């Protein structure tokens, strides 16, 4: 088992601590804060309890190892943890090196410090392109220099970097210290998910939306091996349509390969005793577009030639409520329609209505990040659910069953 913050002693203490603050921007400032705010109660803990430092890291975005300080710049997150901390932040132009180290060696009492995007550096991902485009890979004696480096920021470590943690990234598992701790993000986040892949309220529910099949596989099959039941919705459900019901689709999305092993899902699922839910009625539109033309149609009319399926109808929520009404557990990863598009999100505004119903009832219910977490921001309904992760691609991992190597990384107990 893994140390864990709740249990570390940093009175005096320099903290270095990775945190996952790649947040969307737009035009050089933030368009949505809830990363940064979700590492405040580590931050607060540090501080609170003695801390003479605490010197944050994340990457920002994909600039694949060459710095970009006029596109990924972090210094706007630390304006902004400043106003959620209500105090100072530090921004240092880069995150490692002589100037970085001298700086974060001996900082007043309760510093708070944030280090430029780690992945101006080649060695914090271990590979990138060049000013040129090249692909390129990081040199071994350079990758444990970077290592070195950040470890001497700090005295103790904490990862709370949950969103980040997929990813056997320098910052990630190459701090070398004596105590390599979990932070209270990173502790939340796996627990919710572990008792939910391990030992769930029951029945359960996985709500799976998105637009390919081909690419889901691992995470229905596992899940098949988990849930009760499964609700299959957005645009993948059309090659389960075609493949189960000869559904007529029109231009909407199809997935050639996973068309190919629709059967032996459902197979699958019968074996294992787990209803599955699909859409039985759809919003059309002539062209994927917010102000397209649109329709509607039901599996058995089919969609009209040349139109596309691009939300659920009014029988679907009907369908997809049942199926949140039995749950005492949820797990819901992706949205059924084009919910940024008003046109095509009253399915997945319907499911989060009866999603926050469930949770005023007892159910727990566990949003996945990305579009999952954005569509509870744009209806404001983060409070009114169990846990909205703030890791989509991690938690993913997390319901595939694979490991999370910022989580092994970690010291054990």
């Amino acid at each position: 088992n893994k140390l864990t913050l709740d249990k570390l002693d940093v009175k005096g203490k320099r903290v270095v601590m990775r945190v996952d603050f790649n947040v969307p921007m737009k035009n050089n400032q933030i368009t949505n804060n809830q990363r940064i705010k979700a590492a405040v109660p580590s931050i607060k803990f540090c501080l609170d309890n003695g801390a003479k430092s605490v010197v944050l890291m994340s990457h920002l975005g994909r600039p694949d190892g060459v710095p970009m300080p006029d596109k990924y710049s972090l210094e706007p997150v630390a304006v902004e943890l400043k106003s959620l901390l209500g105090k100072d932040v530090l921004f240092l132009k880069d995150c490692v090196g002589p100037e970085v180290e001298k700086a974060c060696a001996n900082p007043a009492a309760g510093s708070v410090i944030l280090l430029e995007n780690l992945r101006f550096h080649v060695e914090e991902e271990g590979k990138g392109k060049d000013a040129s485009g090249n692909k390129v890979k990081a040199e071994p004696a350079k990758i444990e220099a970077f290592r070195a480096s950040l470890s001497k920021l700090g005295d103790v470590y904490v990862n709370d970097a949950f969103g980040t943690a997929h990813r056997a990234h320098s910052s990630m598992v190459g701090v070398n210290l004596p105590q390599k701790a979990g932070g209270f993000l990173m502790k939340k986040e796996l627990n919710y998910f572990a008792k939910a892949l391990e030992s769930p309220e029951r029945p359960f529910l996985a709500i799976l939306g998105g637009a390919k099949v081909a690419d889901k596989i691992q995470l229905i099959n596992n899940m098949l091996d988990k849930v009760n039941e499964m609700i299959i919705g957005g645009g993948m459900a059309f090659t389960f349509l075609k493949v189960l019901n000869n559904m007529e689709i029109g231009t909407s999305l199809f997935d050639e390969e996973g068309a190919k092993i629709v059967k032996d899902l459902m197979s699958k699922a019968e074996k294992n005793g787990v209803k599955i839910t699909l859409p039985v009625d759809f919003v059309t539109a002539d062209k994927f577009d917010e102000n397209a033309k649109t329709g509607q149609a039901t599996v058995a009319s089919g969609i009209p030639a040349g139109w596309m399926g691009l939300d659920c109808g009014p029988e679907s929520s009907k369908k997809y409520a049942e199926a949140v009404t039995r749950a005492k557990q949820i797990v819901w990863n992706g949205p059924v329609g084009v919910f940024e598009w008003e046109a095509f999100a009253r399915g997945t505004k319907a499911l989060m209505d009866e999603v926050v119903k469930a949770t005023s009832r007892g159910c727990i219910t566990i949003i996945g990040g990305g579009d999952t977490a954005t569509c509870c921001a744009k209806w404001n309904t983060e409070d009114k659910v169990s846990h909205v992760s703030t890791g989509g691609g991690a938690s993913l991992e997390l319901l595939e069953g694979k490991v999370l190597p910022g989580v092994d990384a970690l010291s054990n107990i």
